This record gives C-alpha cells, structure tokens and sequence, in this order.
C-alpha cells in the first residue's frame, strides 16, 4: 500500500537488486528511470524512495545532515550487524573517525604503494597470458583486490597463499551464511592482522590508521574491528567491479586498446574518464529530518536509494555522458562515482591508482584481446553492479 505523502504518479515497482534487463546491461537497466519522475517510490524491498534524476541524486547524497548513513541498506538488519566505520557514521562522530582513516590513505602513501601494487597486477596478468583466454571476472577481477589488500596491510610474503585462500569466502559471498556469519568470518580473518599492528605498529595501512588517535583518545578494539571491516569490504567488490568494466570497455573498443598502447601517457586521463563512464555503486540513506526534493517530501524514517549511475550518465547533468572523451576538463570530484560530500570515498585516490596500474600492466603485457565469439557478457545489479562473466580471448 502507498503512504499518504507519496503521490500515485511517483509509484514504481523497480527492484534495486534485479533491475529489468540488468543481466544484459546494468547501465541501460538503471537509465530506464530517466524516463519518469526524478524521485520515485518503489513498493519492492519494503518500500523506499529512489532518486531517479541527476540533480536529485547529487543533492540528496550530499545532504549528510538530514539523510543519515546509519541504515547501510534497504535490507533490514544489515547495517545493524555491520556497524561499519566511518561508512555508517554521521556528524561529528563520523568526522572524528574519518580523519585518521583518510590520513592512512593520503596521496603520498598511495604513490609509495604504486610499485608494489603494479607488481601484483603484473604477476596476475602474467599467470593468465599463456592461456589465450580467461573468464576475466573469476580469473582476474575478483582476485586482484584481495591480493592488493594483502599488500596494503603488508602480510608476510610466505603467508599469502594461506591468506588468499582464507579470503575467498569474503571476495565471493555464497550463502546461506547469514550477515552475522559473514561479519564474524571477516572479523576472524582480520583479527590476527589488527592484533599484531595495534601491538607492534609497522608502516602499512592498518598500522598507520590504528596508531592515530580518534578525538584525542586511542581506538578501542571494537572500533578497530569495525573500521578494518570497512576497509576490507570497501575495496573488494567495488574494485573488482570497476576493473571488470574497464576490461569490458577495452575488449569492446579495440580502438582504445590501440590508443592507450600507442600513447601510454593517456592512461591516467583514460582511467578518470572510464571511472566516470562506468559507475555501479548505489547507496542507502534514512531520513532523520523531513526533506523536500523534486516537489515531494521525504519524511523522517523513510529510506532513500541513490544510484551514482543516474548522476554520471544522465544527459541532463553531463553532455553526451556515454562518450568516453578527453576534452571534458572534469575533476573526478564533480561526478558521483566515489560519492559526494562528507562520506566521499577515502579510497578514491587508491582506486584511481589501481585502475591506472591495471591499464599499464594489462595493455603493456597483453596482446590485442577481444570478447570470445560464443560466450555472453552478463552483469548483475544490487548495491555494487558488476560483470558476472567476461570471457576474453587473445593470441598467446
Ligand atoms: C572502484 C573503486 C571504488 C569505488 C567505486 C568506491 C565507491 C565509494 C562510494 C560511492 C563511497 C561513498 C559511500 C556513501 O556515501 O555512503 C565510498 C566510501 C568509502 N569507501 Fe570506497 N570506493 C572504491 C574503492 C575503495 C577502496 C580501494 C577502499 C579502501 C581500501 C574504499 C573504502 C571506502 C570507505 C572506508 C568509505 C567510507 C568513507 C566514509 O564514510 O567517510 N573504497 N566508496
Ligand atoms: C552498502 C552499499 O550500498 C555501498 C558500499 C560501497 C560504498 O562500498
């Protein structure tokens, strides 16, 4: 049934977990909403708003005061279990915890990690090259972010195979494993690292965040658990999705493979343009004050779902948004791939470096590649949309 403050003409049944046609094209599936009202109420998933036009997505995402990050998701209970830091915090509390995390991920540290992260991408590329084909999502995209994670926290080289296998439960969620079991599995995986780095700080990512104060006092052990869980989960599916979309683009645009092999100096600019072009992250908020938007009122307690694709790819917000082009002069902060305002991805710098290093190694090390002739590209929806299969072929 429809709440009184929701006009009948704003009602849709859009399921954010499986948008119609999402398996063929995630972007086209979401863009169907640009043909309707800029703020719609879906009856699916318990009933919630969906921001459905660029200016609305952008405005509501940035309103951290009236639209709280506490809820995490439209699925009940998920946020209550995960308690991510800083992702789910508001206001002064959020600022106090974000501060040391952002310090940990600053550009100087990202730049210092570039050679190690490049070596990880190169090693993985070289393991696949002799085959002449791969299932890129399962053989590369879903493998790289966990390998990078182990590098970021500097695990001993000899523990990597064990730690890589332990990690597979978390990079590729299965079921029936409940949210509580997944939280517990993540914590148990992370605990030995945290214990070591809080006792004996090194110079890795965890050590550097955990040796900083929060609001002038030490991290508690539970806050460390919550923050570390956020760092692990925040960099896994998002990076896998983006790397897959970048590879899919190149496979479909042999002219861009040729361009970036001829002009490797265009890789950074191509990484920024591809990140703008293929956003797949959507977020939830819960209203803590009434919010007027697009001629309706989101009431306290209502949930709001915000798809970044409907800012970046809305022709009303950006000109010819589906063209990959180099004359936009657009700082990455001006689009919504990494979010907006107070909660904007702390890993934004690191993600850009990972995509650049991927392009350098894949293009530099691989011959010309293409989609397989008889297998399809499939995608999925949910909060982080992604390729589920990407079959590539090349002459080895
Ligand atoms: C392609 C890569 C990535 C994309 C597209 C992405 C996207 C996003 C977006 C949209 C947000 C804002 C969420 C919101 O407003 O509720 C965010 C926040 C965040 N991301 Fe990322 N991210 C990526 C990579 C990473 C990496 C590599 C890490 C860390 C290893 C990371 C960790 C975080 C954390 C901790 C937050 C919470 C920041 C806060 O609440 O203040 N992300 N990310
Ligand atoms: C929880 C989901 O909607 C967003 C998670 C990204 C921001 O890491």
């Amino acid at each position: 049934m429809i709440p009184a403050h929701v006009p009948a003409d704003r009602v849709v049944d859009f399921d954010i977990f499986n948008p119609p046609g999402v398996e063929q094209d995630y972007f086209a599936a979401w863009k169907t909403l640009l043909d309707g009202p800029g703020l719609v109420w879906s009856t699916a998933n318990g009933g919630h708003w969906i921001a459905a036009r660029g200016d609305v997505v952008r405005e509501l995402w940035g309103d951290a005061e009236r639209l709280s990050s506490q809820c995490l998701a439209v699925t009940p209970g998920l946020g209550k279990v995960m308690q991510f830091i800083p992702l789910q915090q508001d206001g002064a509390e959020h600022k106090a915890f974000r501060t040391p995390v952002m310090k940990g991920l600053a550009s100087r540290f990202v730049v210092a990690l570039e050679p190690k992260v490049q070596a990880v991408a190169r090693k993985l590329m070289e393991s696949l090259r002799p085959r002449g084909s791969c299932d890129f999502v399962s053989d590369f995209a879903e493998i790289l972010p966990l390998n990078i994670f182990l590098t970021l926290i500097d695990v001993p080289l000899e523990d990597r195979p064990r730690l890589r296998q332990l990690g597979v439960q978390l990079t590729r969620p299965d079921g029936s494993m409940t949210v509580e079991q997944l939280k517990q599995a993540a914590d148990d995986y992370l605990w030995p690292f945290i214990e070591k780095r809080m006792a004996q700080p090194g110079d890795d990512l965890f050590s550097r965040i955990l040796s900083e104060p929060v609001g002038g006092r030490p991290w508690t052990v539970d806050e460390a658990r919550r923050m570390c869980r956020n760092l692990l989960f925040g960099g896994l599916d998002t990076v896998a999705a983006m790397i897959g979309m970048v590879a899919l683009h190149l496979a479909r645009h042999p002219e861009d493979q040729r361009l970036l092999r001829e002009r490797p100096d265009l890789i950074p600019a191509a990484a920024d343009e591809l990140m703008r072009r293929y956003p797949t992250v959507a977020v939830s908020r819960n209203a803590v004050a009434d919010v007027d938007a697009d001629g309706v009122t989101i009431r306290k307690g209502d949930l709001v779902y915000l798809p970044s694709v409907l800012h970046n790819l809305d022709p009303a917000s950006f000109e010819a948004p589906e063209e990959v082009r180099f004359d936009r002069g657009l700082a990455p902060i001006r689009h919504t791939t990494m979010g907006v305002g107070a909660h904007r991805c702390v890993g934004a710098g690191l993600a850009r470096m990972e995509v650049i290093v991927f392009l350098r190694e894949w293009l530099g090390g691989m011959p010309e590649f293409a989609l397989a002739p008889d297998k399809a590209v499939t995608m999925k929806g949910g909060n982080v949309g992604a390729c589920t299969a990407l079959p590539l072929v090349w002459r080895a």
